[PDB]
């Protein structure tokens, strides 16, 4: 949320991640899963990530920045 205030809509979940598709469907999933860099594997991660979200939620279904300032 840049220009967004608090007035936003609770259509996503506190502890879940929001997995949603082009074509306006939800899901949540267990925050067991971070958002984070590339899994390529270990050791150095590359300068260009091929993955700037891990999406664990099933292909089709991308995972959505949740920014809320207010319960």
């Amino acid at each position: 949320s840049d220009v967004n205030e608090c007035l936003t809509i609770p259509e996503a979940c506190k502890g879940e991640m929001k997995c949603i598709n082009h074509y306006g469907g939800y899901l949540c999933l267990p925050r067991s899963a971070a958002v984070i860099n590339d899994l390529h594997g270990e050791g150095p991660p590359p300068p260009v990530p091929p993955a700037q979200h891990p999406n664990p939620c099933p292909p089709g279904y991308e995972p959505d920045d949740q920014d809320s300032c207010v319960d």
